[PDB]
């Protein structure tokens, strides 16, 4: 059993080393998938970042004046790398380097708090203010030089020197000098809409006009129209509140404080306007103009005063400035707060806003009613906003924890830039201004927590998605071939063959598997080393993903088994193989768009697909790589997610499993449904059963005769025809002899045979084999059996010595007897000299040779033989005959022949069968005993060319010396008389023969010689009662037409394949567009209320500083102690979710004494406070850094609250060095027990805080205004007083001292309002009046967005991208694997000689591919339109909009029309189909998926500019492909439509038209070009380097040598061929002339070049040398004229399998040119005058052996050639079918033609043939007329015999001749019969003296022959 799996091992590796290409591109074709991958890898480095510490966010409760501030600096998160000066302990304000901070900074230190300035300045308001009653200068002098210096120094010289610009470029630079200007920072900064496809794309207002102008200036542009869509809510929007109850008005009045405040701004800037002219006024005509004439007069009246130390101008900008502001301040929209009364209707309100985009917000209050006044103690109330504006509710954080601030800010401070945070703060503040009647005053800052240094690896996201699909498109190759070569194997009988031999079903799966597995070992290791040395993971345990790829492999194998059980054919296992395969990975991509509701026990019974278990695998790879971590054998069997019972490990035990069911089942499945060629097929409960899985023509059975096979009533019936081929036998083969099967063309001899075998199942009746039955028990009789089938099996690449070593090793024999008996055998069959040959070098002879010698290696009892010897010499088959009466001791063998004197002469018993059923059986003697028994001499006649002779005076001479005497045949020179055998008179006969003997010439004889009744004569008693169209259009026009009917024909009668092959494709889109349709519904979002316990057991801190205070005190004590953090536990009840919970002491941890030792060593004070912890990365990755054992200081003293959470009093720590430097500690600490991490700390509060105000005191402001009002004359205004009244409330809310910090982290998305929300809970908490407990109070938010049906634009769009991308490549997929299809037809008829065969006809190479490319053309349209179709069904709008339909067709019918004739030039190389179908296809996937994929993964993830300028490269370079071309066509296509969805969803309908010569107008003309050289170019593949003698001899070659003859038609003339690597020539220096009336008959030894020169003469072969005229035109220089001269039938017959002769015939005259009107007339003939009258309607493959050469002999001899080549016509045909066909034969060579005939049979070259040439090794011998051959080279009779009953028999006939005939050589004595070659005088004497001993000695039967051509042969091969 090992030894057996050892042998077919030892057989596939050696036809394996044969073929090493293949091989190679096994083992490399994955390797070569995962390029890209690397090529990325290797093109996108880490780029670790540094600390990013983040600055403050101010918010409305700090004041309006911070507020916009840091909305203006901060807009950008700038990402520093120091800490910013806002977290330091009680500092807020970061902007101290602002330019505008220097020069306040110097104002202050210089003039005002100089005390002489003070006093300078009130001196001079009191001499004013007396001035005006009425109505010093030294110390004014003495600040003179004070002022200098303040100008002086860099800051009022920057100041200066930056406002002299003052602006070019605006957009570009009035922000940088602004920025530069406002703030100080020291240098901070850091699909998709891009225009990559937008390029192609291509109002009263009730507002004063300036507005108009402004949003249509805005709108316009999208430099301006992007910010402005989500600018403007903010500056012109509104805001609802549904109960309108008084209590909710209360609190939005208190709520207007901001608003109202902005408002105040406008009310001064208005007022300016009013009384700017009366400034102009007091400037021009005042007591100032004679203030002036006085200083103009101070020459002359103060000239000393003078001495000792534009206005319009000024006036002009800065009215202009105030004027320009006030334009646009004018039309802000500050009375926001419209009142509502239902829901219903605020919504129906926010869709009327939405759409102009101006709604904001609106404020739901659920408790409130509207007949309420009193505010509640606990209120509540929810932010309605939009979707677009807020973060998603239904989730609180990303799903897969991934490394980084998340700071950018756009696409994460929707709750900021959007208007959600600044909305609460001030509704907050309103209610705690409502409820408490004081106030408390307390901004809030925002402060974003830092971050380490992380690396933000930018390729994980790429191998995020892209590693599972690639990972599975590696094994497709594979997969395919596999299935296959299982499919192929047991397609060409090649299995069978095997099971006959002995080994049984578990060997062939067992080596099956082994190799298999062997070979995908191979290439796992070699992957798994490619991928890690390549870097692609990092991390990961290469063993892991060893063993992972090992169980897959071994899961996929016995995928293949199961999908090899069900097809039959392998050009139909080609493409359902790997469409099967891809098709059970779908499922994959479904479940990762649901992501959600996977219960694991549905992933399992999903994962039930092994494909599917991969990716799941891959996955948590992809996974685990992200993390650090990798699966280093502790990590598996724990997911990384939140909650799974879904592991990796589980993952492969599923692949385990999958691997067990799919290979019983296709163990199960094979012994059911075993297919064509499959043995009597079980039934399917053979699991359920105990048992193991004119009546006188008949010789009566003799006495012994013990019986070896036995038939009773055998029926079989091929279904589709009826006609049972095998009626009713009652045969029985007995033990020790050869049964000779004889019968007629189409009997059932074959069929019978293989019922006797397994090969077939028969339809009834039973068949005994040795005693046990064959449906039973066909083990046991198939370990004894050995079988020769009629059409030889037999392995290509393996050599002759290696069949026999096989074929004895298999059977038991130890290698060193396997040594001798194939040694034994290569002498018994004379195939010495070609042991090494390889077993598809041999001729046909040779083969057929070679399988009856392999089929008695061995020991078998029972041997059968189809057609022994049907094709070899006359003289090898007597080494036939020697070792089959050599291997007849026990073995009942069965041989099945069509030579006679075979079956007369080895059968011992014969049986013919005819229709069916068994006519007539017996031993040979008593068959001639019952039939007509005679004596025939068969007489030939010479030619002078008339046949020489007449058949009168012959008849009359016969019936003269004999008067009973009837002719039986006459057919070309044969002329067989029949005299009678019983009561002669022993003398009439004599006279007869020495009568013709001595008058041989007269007559024109040549020869005659007599016999006793022959079993030929038996079985033919038996069987008896048993004009060309024109060239130019005409003839292209027919020849077009008929290869269209030929292969419509084809096409129509094998629809599986075409169904298969056509439309399984366009099913396999079908469904991935099914499976695309089933995606989650989108459900609405809901309540989400807003508290920091949302994500549970957590770490928060908080901070007190500015200790001093007593409101700071009780506001840290509110909100440590009594009523908790936030607001749960407030001792009224709150979410009973989550419970009230006790605290714990206060507590500090404890720490080693080895960092206390550290921390009083050194001495790191006050900057590095604690060991600045290193965090490189290019040694060691480790995203998250290392950092030493004092990370971030002593622990700080902890403990947990009511609220379960731990709090940390880092009071008089460094804060930011804290957190920084415990950051990766707490990730880590996390990581550990749960194997998902995540971060426990999301913020705090850190109380204290100061912003330096300016002290105006408010009333000093206004009274200073009011006192040059009153001195100046520019007072009084009605807008100006109005203005000023409320002075001191602009100056009170303008800036906030002693505010409040409010840590948080974004990773968690709710993480800033919610603790903004515990920040406000405190504010009122702690301004609560005395007496009243601060628990009962506490407020809530709730963050419900607008109830809208509408997803957010982060992820609608993505999906339907995603999912467009899918579809697009599983169409790249199936429209991939349906031109590889059109290459399988192509093969299969050039392997075949029908190619060639119809190129003998008037088809020539244009017309063939020119009709074959029209006729897949039109199939694949058809496949085309079904695509189509189903696009315009399922609506996808991207495709089927009634603007990129045209864009669809296109690209699909083009790339149809340029990829077949890329397609056709393959058909030169492989010489397999199913071979050719399956590497075309993968190499179409291959370059399709892999451009496609290039252009979509590179273009939306690649922002690198270097990657970018190789990939615009690339482009021009692979537009070379169509499939390059169909897949940038499909993804723009997808990607426009993607694009425009997006524009139209924001309102502007963005338009394209596809044909833009740069969308995919290139590809379509790129495609054109390339149909059109690609159909040139396989034109030109197609046309150019397409893949001392005798004397008689010598005669002949100097008459063509000398002077060539004008009558020949065929010419040959120094005829050569050395065949490539053999260095001797197969055919040498041949020269004959063949004329145009004579059959030229070429006999010749097996393997002695005869074939090779008809290969030759045709154009098969190229010739070597010299030059073949025929009919005067050569072969080498122009071969349409020598093919329109010739009719060919070849050697081995080239039909096509699913036409039926008729259609054959059809099809071969309407090649020929045969007018359409006289086909029907040739067709008939062709069809009566050759047999074929009963089987011309049925299917070429459902024919006999012979009638297939009776269809090629009548297919060559359509349309009249003047040389019909004919190439062994009769092998395996009747006596009767080939006497019709030396009828044929004479009329064609009697009409005026000629005809060279090859031949082994040689009564056949005896009677039609006119001259002979007897070729061996390349070169003729005789070359001469049949009479002047058996003169020269004979002499004597030959006088055969054959004596009856053994060997020991033999002696007395040898003294007989010895005694009688002195001088008689013995020649070829086989088993029973002789023949010696008797020298007497005349044939009489030996006649009469041979039948008077006839009784003395025991003769049977005898011959006298006179010098027959088989002598001639037989001397011929004995020489040589
Ligand atoms: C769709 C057309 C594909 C098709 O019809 O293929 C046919 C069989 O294909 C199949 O059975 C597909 C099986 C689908 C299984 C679903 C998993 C014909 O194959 P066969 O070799 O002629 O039958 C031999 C008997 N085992
Ligand atoms: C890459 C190099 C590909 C070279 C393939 C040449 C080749 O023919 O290999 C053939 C198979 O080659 C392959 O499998 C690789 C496929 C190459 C894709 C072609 C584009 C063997 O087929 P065959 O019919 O058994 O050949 C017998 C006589 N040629
Ligand atoms: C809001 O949508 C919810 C479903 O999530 C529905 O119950 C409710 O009636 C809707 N309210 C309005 C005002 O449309
Ligand atoms: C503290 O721990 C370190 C860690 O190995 C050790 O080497 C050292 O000796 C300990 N004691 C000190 C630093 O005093
Ligand atoms: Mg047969
Ligand atoms: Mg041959």
């Amino acid at each position: 059993f090992v030894r057996q799996i050892q042998l077919l091992l030892w057989k596939n590796w050696t036809l394996r080393k044969r073929q090493k290409i293949r091989f190679v591109v096994e083992l490399v074709w994955p390797l070569s998938l995962f390029l890209v991958l690397i090529w990325l890898r290797n093109a996108n480095p880490l780029y670790s970042h540094h600390e990013c510490h983040f600055p403050n966010k101010a918010m409305p409760s700090a004041g309006m004046l911070p507020w916009l501030q840091g909305i203006f600096c901060n807009v950008n998160n700038p990402c520093f790398q120091s800490p910013t000066p806002g977290e330091s302990p009680g500092i807020v304000s970061n902007y101290n380097n602002s330019i505008l901070a220097r020069v306040y900074r110097d104002f202050q230190e210089l003039l005002m708090n100089a005390p002489e300035s003070q006093h300078l300045g009130r001196i001079w308001t009191e001499l004013h203010i007396l001035s005006q009653f009425m109505d010093w200068g030294g110390i004014l002098s003495d600040m003179s030089p004070r002022i200098q210096e303040f100008i002086h120094r860099p800051s009022m010289q920057d100041l200066l020197w930056v406002t002299r610009p003052l602006g070019p470029e605006t957009f570009t630079k009035l922000m940088g000098i602004l920025s530069d200007l406002l703030c100080g920072y020291p240098e901070g900064g850091g699909w998709y809409e891009d225009n990559n496809y937008k390029a192609f794309l291509g109002y009263d207002r009730r507002t004063t006009s300036f507005c108009n102008a402004l949003i249509q200036s805005l709108e316009s542009n999208p430099l301006t129209k992007i910010a402005w869509r989500a600018a403007k809510p903010l500056l012109m929007g509104k805001i609802l509140y549904t109960p309108d109850s008084p209590a909710a008005r209360r609190i939005l009045k208190n709520a207007n404080s901001t608003f109202e405040e902005l408002e105040h701004v406008r009310k001064l800037v208005k007022a300016w306007e009013e009384v700017g002219p009366q400034i102009w006024y007091f400037f021009d005509n005042s007591t100032q103009m004679n203030m002036i004439r006085d200083t103009l007069g101070n020459p002359t009246v103060k000239d000393f005063l003078n001495r000792q130390l534009d206005w319009r101008d000024i006036f002009n900008i800065t009215d202009r400035t105030l004027r320009l502001v006030n334009q646009y301040l004018e039309c802000l929209v500050l009375d926001k707060f419209e009142s509502y009364n239902d829901e219903t209707q605020l919504t129906q309100r926010a869709l009327s806003l939405l759409e102009e985009n101006m709604f904001w917000a609106g404020v739901v209050f659920p408790d409130m009613y509207p007949w309420t006044s009193s505010l509640p103690p606990h209120v509540k109330y929810k932010i309605r906003m939009d979707i677009d504006v807020v973060e998603k509710t239904n989730k609180i954080k990303d799903r897969y924890w991934d490394s980084g601030p998340r700071a950018d800010p756009v696409e994460d401070f929707r709750y900021i830039w959007g208007g959600f945070a600044y909305l609460q703060d001030m509704v907050e503040q309103g209610i705690t201004r409502s409820q408490v009647q004081a106030e408390a005053p307390v901004g809030i800052y925002l402060q974003q927590m830092p971050y380490p240094c992380f690396v933000d690896d930018s390729f994980m996201i790429i191998l995020n998605r892209c590693f599972p699909i690639f990972m599975v498109l590696a094994w497709i190759y594979s997969v395919s071939m596999t299935v296959k070569s299982i499919v192929l194997e047991k397609e060409l009988r090649l299995k069978e063959t095997l099971k006959n031999q002995g080994v049984s079903n578990a060997v062939i799966w067992c080596t099956w598997f082994l190799d298999s597995f062997s070979i995908m070992s191979m290439s796992i290791f070699l992957l798994t080393i490619f991928i890690m040395h390549g870097r692609i993971l990092h991390y990961s345990d290469p063993f892991i993903l060893f063993l992972f790829l090992l169980a897959f492999s071994t899961a996929t194998i016995m995928l293949c088994f199961l999908l090899s059980t069900f097809f039959s054919k392998a050009s139909l296992a080609a493409a359902c193989s790997g469409v099967i395969y891809f098709t059970l990975y779908l499922p994959h991509i479904l479940c990762f768009a649901w992501q959600d509701r996977m219960t694991a026990e549905l992933k399992k019974a999903v994962s039930l697909l092994s494909p599917v278990a991969f990716g799941f695998g891959t996955e948590y790879l992809v996974r685990f790589e992200e993390q650090g971590l990798g699966l280093q054998w502790s990590n598996i069997g724990n997911s990384p997610t939140e909650g799974d019972e879904f592991s990796f490990l589980l993952s492969m035990q599923m692949m385990l499993l999958d691997a067990a069911v799919y290979g019983l089942l296709a163990w199960y499945l094979d012994q059911v449904f075993p297919g064509d060629y499959g043995t009597p097929l079980p039934w399917y409960f053979l699991l359920q059963e105990s048992y193991w899985l004119h009546d006188s023509f008949f010789e009566r059975e003799h006495p012994g005769w013990v019986p070896g096979v036995c038939v009773k009533n055998l029926v079989k019936i091929f279904e589709p025809c009826g006609r049972p081929a095998v009626d009713r036998l009652n045969i029985t083969f007995y033990e020790n002899q050869i049964t000779a099967f004889l019968g007629h063309n189409g009997a059932g001899k074959t069929t019978t045979l293989s019922i006797l075998t397994g090969l077939l199942p028969p339809t009834s009746g039973t068949v005994l084999v040795g005693g046990r039955d064959i449906e039973t028990s066909l083990d046991a009789v198939r370990q004894s059996l050995g079988m020769c089938p009629q059409h030889n099996i037999l392995f290509h690449h393996l050599t002759v010595a290696e069949h026999m070593l096989f074929y004895a090793q298999l059977k038991g024999k130890s290698q060193e007897e396997a040594q001798l008996e194939m040694e034994a055998m290569l002498e018994d069959t004379g195939l010495h000299h070609k042991r090494n040959e390889e077993a598809q070098d041999l001729s046909g002879g040779m083969q057929r040779k070679l399988s009856v010698a392999i089929a008695f290696v061995g020991d078998a009892k029972v041997v059968i033989l189809d057609q022994p010897t049907s094709g070899v010499d006359p003289y090898s088959r007597r080494s036939i005959w020697d070792l089959l009466l050599k291997y007849r001791s026990g073995r009942t063998i069965i041989m099945s022949t069509h030579h006679m004197d075979e079956a007369d002469l080895l059968g011992d018993r014969i049986a013919i069968i005819a229709q069916g059923r068994l006519y007539c059986s017996g031993t040979p003697l008593f068959l001639k005993n019952c039939f007509g028994t005679g004596l025939y001499l068969t007489l030939v006649r010479k030619m002078k060319q008339v046949l020489d002779g007449d058949v009168n005076e012959l008849m009359d001479v016969v019936l003269h010396h004999v008067p009973e005497a009837k002719l039986v045949e006459c057919i070309g020179q044969e002329l067989i008389f029949l005299l009678p055998n019983k009561n002669f008179k022993h003398r009439a006969y004599a006279s007869l023969f020495r009568e013709l003997e001595e008058t041989l010439a007269d007559l024109g004889l040549s020869s005659f010689g007599i016999s006793d009744t022959p079993l030929e004569e038996i079985f033919l008693k038996v069987t008896e009662d048993s004009p060309q169209l024109n060239t130019g259009t005409q003839l292209v026009l027919q020849h077009v037409q008929a290869l269209l009917v030929k292969r419509f024909q084809h096409t129509i009668r094998s629809h599986k394949d075409f169904l298969a092959q056509i439309v399984l494709p366009a099913t396999f889109v079908f469904l991935a567009l099914m499976l695309s349709i089933v995606i989650p519904p989108f459900g609405e979002y809901p309540a989400l209320t807003l508290h920091p316990w949302i994500y549970g057991q957590q770490y928060t801190f908080f901070s007190m500083d500015e200790p001093g205070s007593e409101q700071f005190t009780v506001l840290a004590d509110v909100l440590l102690n009594k009523p908790g953090f936030g607001n749960r536990c407030l001792k009224e009840g709150w979410l009973p979710e989550y419970p009230c919970g006790n605290s714990t002491p206060w507590k500090t941890p404890s720490v080693s004494p080895n960092i206390t030792q550290l921390f009083q060593k050194q001495k790191w004070t006050q900057v590095n406070p604690s060991p600045s912890c290193r965090c490189s990365t290019r040694e060691k990755l480790t995203m998250l850094p290392e950092c030493p054992e004092g990370a971030g200081g002593l622990p700080p003293p902890q403990r947990t609250q009511r609220s379960t959470e731990i709090l940390q009093d880092l009071t008089d720590r460094n804060i930011s060095d804290f957190l920084v430097k415990t950051y990766p500690a707490l990730i880590r600490s996390s990581l550990k027990s749960k194997f998902w991490v995540n971060e426990q700390r999301y913020g705090g509060i850190s109380i204290g805080g100061k912003l330096p105000v300016v002290p105006i005191t408010g009333e000093a402001l206004v009274g200073f205004l009011s006192d040059l009002g009153r001195i100046m004359n520019v007072s009084g205004g009605p807008i100006t007083r109005e203005a000023s009244k409320e002075i001191p409330d602009f100056l009170k809310h303008l800036e906030t001292e002693d505010n409040i910090k409010v840590w948080f982290n974004n990773k968690g998305w709710h993480a800033l309002v919610s603790f903004l929300n515990v920040a406000h809970n405190a504010i009122l908490r702690a301004s609560l009046p005395k007496d009243r407990s601060p628990e009962e109070y506490g407020i809530t938010v709730i963050s419900q967005p607008l109830n809208l049906t509408k997803e957010q634009l982060s992820e609608i769009t993505v999906l339907t991208t995603s999912v467009d991308a899918v579809v697009a490549i599983c169409v790249i997929f199936s429209m991939s694997f349906v031109p590889a299809s059109f290459v399988l037809y192509l093969i299969q008829e050039r392997v075949n000689k029908s190619k060639h065969l119809q190129f003998i006809s008037g088809v020539s190479p244009t017309t063939y591919w020119v009709t074959n490319f029209l006729w897949d053309i039109m199939n694949y349209s058809v496949s085309a339109g079904l695509v189509v179709g189903i696009f315009i069904g399922f609506q996808k709008k991207a495709y089927t909009s009634p603007e990129n339909l045209p864009a669809l067709v296109a690209l699909l019918l083009l790339y149809g029309w340029a990829v077949i004739p890329m397609m056709y030039p393959a058909s030169f190389l492989f010489d397999v189909p199913s071979t050719a179908y399956v590497a075309l296809s993968c190499a179409n996937l291959f370059i399709g998926i892999n451009s496609s994929a290039i252009t979509f993964i590179l273009e939306l993830f690649e922002n690198n500019r270097t990657l970018l300028r190789f990939n615009a490269v690339l482009r021009k370079l692979l537009i070379v492909f169509p499939h390059f071309c169909l897949g940038r066509g499909l993804i723009d296509l997808a990607l426009s439509q993607a694009v425009t969805d997006v524009y139209a969803r924001f309102g502007e309908e963005h338009s394209a038209n596809p044909f833009h010569w740069d969308l995919i107008g290139k590809n379509l003309f790129a495609m054109v070009v390339e149909g059109v050289v690609y159909f040139l170019l396989t034109l030109l593949v197609q046309r150019h380097f397409f893949l001392d003698e005798d004397d008689d001899v010598a005669e002949e070659r100097q008459r063509i040598i000398t002077g060539g003859n004008k009558t020949d038609i065929l010419r040959l003339h120094e005829l050569t061929k050395i065949y490539p690597g053999t260095s001797s020539p197969a055919v040498d220096r041949l020269c004959v002339g063949v004329r145009p009336g004579e059959c030229f008959g070429l006999l010749g030894v097996n393997g002695a070049g005869k074939t090779t020169t008809f290969k030759m003469l045709t154009g098969d072969t190229t010739v070597t040398s010299g030059d073949a005229t025929v009919a005067g035109k050569s072969i080498l220089t122009n071969i349409s004229e020598v093919h329109q001269n010739m009719g060919y039938c070849p050697q081995f017959d080239a039909i096509d399998e699913l036409l039926t002769g008729r259609e054959h015939l059809y099809l071969y005259a309407r090649l020929r040119g045969v007018p359409a009107e006289e086909i029907e007339k040739v067709a008939n003939w062709s069809i009566k005058s050759l047999g074929l009258t009963v089987y011309a309607d049925c299917l070429a493959g459902t024919y006999s052996g012979g009638n297939k050469r009776k269809l090629s002999t009548a297919i060559a001899l359509i349309g009249c050639p003047p040389l019909v080549l004919l190439d062994q016509p009769t092998t395996g045909m009747d006596p009767q079918a080939r006497r019709m066909l030396w009828n044929v034969i004479v009329s064609i060579i009697r009409e005026g033609r000629a005809v060279v005939l090859t031949s082994h049979s040689m009564e056949e070259c005896e009677a039609l043939c006119t001259r002979l040439a007897i070729m061996v090794k390349g070169a003729f011998r005789c070359m001469g007329t049949i009479q002047h051959l058996k003169s020269k080279f004979g002499d004597g009779y030959i006088v055969t015999m054959k004596i009856k009953s053994l060997l020991p028999d033999l002696n007395p006939v040898e003294q007989f001749f010895q005694g009688n005939f002195p001088g008689s050589v013995q020649r070829e004595r086989h088993y029973n019969m002789l023949q010696f070659q008797v020298s007497s005088s005349s044939l009489a004497r030996i006649f009469q003296l041979l039948l008077s001993h006839k009784d003395s000695l025991l003769i049977e039967e005898y011959s006298v022959t006179q010098t027959t051509l088989d002598q001639v042969f037989v001397n011929f091969a004995k020489q040589q």
